[PDB]
């Protein structure tokens, strides 16, 4: 807020009130972090000061105005920055005008839409048509193949999951072939939750398992003893580590309590490395549906990180790269050396031109990372996006659903953020929802290929907007400004 | 506190109070993380509750009862929690007794004394013979070789600090041989405030920075395009990735994040990743004295986690490993691969014979950590610590020192530890022993090799004590409540 203080002769005096107002945790804003301020004026600025003593920077640019609160861009719960500006007038527009928080965070970062529930969807008594706007699209079990990377921008269906379970002939890990398979329906559904709230691939996030952990994969090379897994009467091997502390996607501690730090909307206090990353041979240890959503918001803080830097040039590298999975490379490799090892690349800012240039980004970088992380990961990324013969599905039951949101609920979100009623309303839905998908398969399950989207949507619609939050807090805040890739 | 509430038949009352009674921040006490709470009675045990409902998790063993809080272990400044304990009296000592808080922290930590400054120190007009107990050993420049890997528990002298520029005929990452060299003498006075502080072999993290990113060494090798070093006659190639972001010891941000969460009594909030570790060629870049204290910190936690989650297991297997070297190629082998790689190794539990009967612990539980990590930094480590000829030494003048304290004072310890009037009393004993240790030398420096030890302590009889503080707070708790290596 702001206000005209005084006009006298030629003086302009605007006080300037930055707030977050909340006095306890309501969510998106338990802590907004500035990046900086801007407003416009054809005036004089002849001093911004704070009211309560010492100054922030500014520089003028013509008409605009950007005020960089330095030390103080941090606002947690109940905070208040007062601000003094005192303006010369002069020229046809001299008030300053046109305020825009800007918060460290990319304005342009696009999350795209993978479907949307039929417009007349309400919640409490919908209908079967309130759920499906288009049966035969809905139940068409035709795959059409695709290329996305790590961010689904062209999901190949709206409605449907198409995890496929392709053969892979690429050298994974030294073995001389492999299997993807997902170990269980807990963890397909988890999968789910990634790629619908963070718009995360799901065959990625299939092919970093694979890579880091075996996690979802088999094989049968006999040099790689493993757990036995028959699959349609042929033997198989899967060399996972299962009680690998951290899990099937290597997610470390110090990224854990990072994301953690990053994301107060989505990790309550209480949340656990080990406890949220440690799977085991039991398809109910909860482990396996709360991993592969840490690391679809690992991933997910890399770009956002990368967005919060580079602003408007990350949008004009995808438009201008001439190798399609570059994004995807970054991601990965960064997921594996570490943003540091990113930064180190200078592929926003020195090394731009060799970097939309190059044929295969990898290659030219040095962005292998180890054991040749990023050409197995997309490598076996884009097989199971070509894959149209296998495609992973499952029953799912009632009591499937019911725990899945019981864990959601036990392990995301922080109290306050959606209300024991809201929750309640919400299962109602979702229960509602089951019951007529369930018809068309005998009333006895749902399908996670055909359906489980379209139940996630119906919870969703419960879900606090905007439903990705915003990283945030004193960490975000230095590690983001001092960010230069 | 407690009190016994009231004696009414054969049945006592106690009510104990558990409070972080701290209003502001206080060195050690912004948060206490409890493991349990013991006490011991002949008495039977009828209840044991709080105060304002639910109640904790308790078990008796003989006399010994142990209350653990659960969830309500962690108590921030301004916290409370009351535990009402119900008695059956019996036996010759019924009543609680002998009370006692188990932190979350390994109470048998082992933290060598290198050196002491001579008992009759005191502040202001000390002398002298209050600083160098005996002269003749102090100057002495005849070198004793050691063996000492990560903490030095023999340390080769007492007031000398001994790193050994050794000749390396290791294949450092690859190379055909190298040479140690310190960059500049503020990254040594940053080894030696690691070392006086936590404890740590300087030549253990020059080791360390020489395998992570060429920081401390330097080669003839010419396939090793580098810097172009001179010393004395001799040109060799440097090549360190100076402008890394993660700097020469390649600490990545969510291990950064990890350590300001569990160390605030170490980290301000300010810390910011690439500001503390990414140095440059500049020798006044402040991450030269920075960033070899994060590594040490870094190490530290992971040392610190091991005690706290296996107590006297772990002196034990410091006292019966057949490898001399076991506990450097554990701690370096989780700096690299990270503490849930060390956690699924069982060293500690499953695989306890196998590990102390190992010969050489790290061939046999495959832990070298990547590009020969471990079996890398041990040697060079161990040649450094066998160098007799060739000991680093450099002349620090009042500037220097000033200097150094200046950026320790900027970066480390948070408002409140030290006040500015016990600052100020500090640097007039720092001066004054900087005067008084000159004058051996015709007053115009002190040595680094002979004198900073004695500076460094001169410095910390003004800083808060112990000087290590706890790890602690949410992070830590949880972490380290549920590891099990
Ligand atoms: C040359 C090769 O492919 N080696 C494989 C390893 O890369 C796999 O280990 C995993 O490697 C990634 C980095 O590539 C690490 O991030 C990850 O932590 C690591 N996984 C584990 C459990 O250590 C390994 C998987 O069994 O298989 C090959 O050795
Ligand atoms: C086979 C070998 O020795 N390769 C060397 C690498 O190990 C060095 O890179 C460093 O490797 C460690 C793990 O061993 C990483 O933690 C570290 O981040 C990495 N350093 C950098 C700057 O990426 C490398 C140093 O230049 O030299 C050989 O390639």
């Amino acid at each position: 807020a702001y206000r005209i203080v005084s006009e006298t002769g030629d003086k302009i005096t605007v006080e300037l009130t930055l707030a977050n107002k909340n006095t306890h945790y309501v969510w998106n804003g338990w802590c907004f972090d500035i990046k900086n301020i801007t407003f416009e004026t054809t005036g004089k600025v002849l001093s911004i000061k704070y009211a309560d003593g010492g100054e922030p920077v500014y520089n003028v640019n013509g008409n605009l105005v950007t005020i960089d609160l330095t030390w103080r861009g941090i606002f947690h719960l109940n905070t208040t920055v007062k601000i003094i500006i005192e303006i010369q007038k002069s020229g046809d527009n001299p008030y300053p005008h046109n305020f825009k928080i800007h918060y460290l965070r990319g304005e342009s970062i696009i999350y795209p839409t993978i479907g949307e529930l039929p417009a007349s969807w309400k919640p409490g008594n919908f209908t079967l048509s309130d759920l499906i706007a288009d049966p035969k699209s809905y139940y068409d079990p035709h795959v059409k193949p695709h290329q996305n990377g790590f961010i689904m921008y062209n999901p190949p269906h709206p409605t449907q999951i198409i995890i496929g379970l392709a053969d892979i002939d690429y050298p994974l890990n030294l073995a001389s072939s492999a299997r993807m398979w997902v170990p269980n329906k807990y963890f397909a559904m988890g999968l789910a939750l990634a790629y619908e709230w963070f718009k995360v691939n799901p065959n990625f996030l299939m092919a970093l398992a694979a890579k880091e952990n075996w996690g979802t994969a088999v094989t049968k090379d006999p040099a790689f003893k493993g757990y036995k897994v028959i699959i349609d009467e042929e033997e198989y091997y899967w060399p996972v580590q299962i009680d690998h502390p951290d899990g099937i996607f290597q997610v470390e501690s110090g990224n854990f309590n990072q994301i953690k730090a990053y994301y107060p909307d989505i990790f309550p206090d209480t949340a656990d490395h080990d406890d949220y990353m440690k799977v085991s041979l039991d398809p109910n240890d909860t482990a396996w549906i709360t991993s592969p959503i840490v690391a679809a918001v690992s991933l997910t803080m890399e770009r956002e990180l990368l967005y919060a830097a580079v602003g408007d040039k990350y949008n004009e590298f995808l438009r201008l790269a001439k190798d399609p999975w570059a994004e995807t490379e970054i991601i990965d490799f960064g997921y594996n050396r570490g943003v540091g090892a990113i930064e180190a690349l200078k592929i926003f800012s020195d090394n731009w031109e060799k970097a939309i240039n190059a044929e295969v980004l990898w290659k030219e970088f040095n962005m292998e990372g180890f054991g040749g992380h990023v050409p197995t990961v997309i490598n076996i990324t884009a097989t199971m996006d070509m894959e149209t013969e296998r495609i992973y599905d499952a029953n799912l039951t009632w009591d499937d659903i019911e725990y899945f949101f019981t864990v959601v609920r036990q392990k995301f979100f922080r109290p306050g953020a959606i209300s024991d009623e809201e929750w309640n309303a919400m299962m109602r839905d979702v229960k509602r929802a089951y019951d007529l998908l369930s018809q068309h398969w005998g009333g006895d399950h749902i399908s996670y290929r055909y359906d489980f989207l379209t139940i996630l949507r119906v919870a969703m619609k419960h879900w606090p907007e905007p439903h990705i939050p915003r990283p945030t807090g004193d960490d975000w805040y230095y590690h983001a400004r001092n960010y230069n890739p």
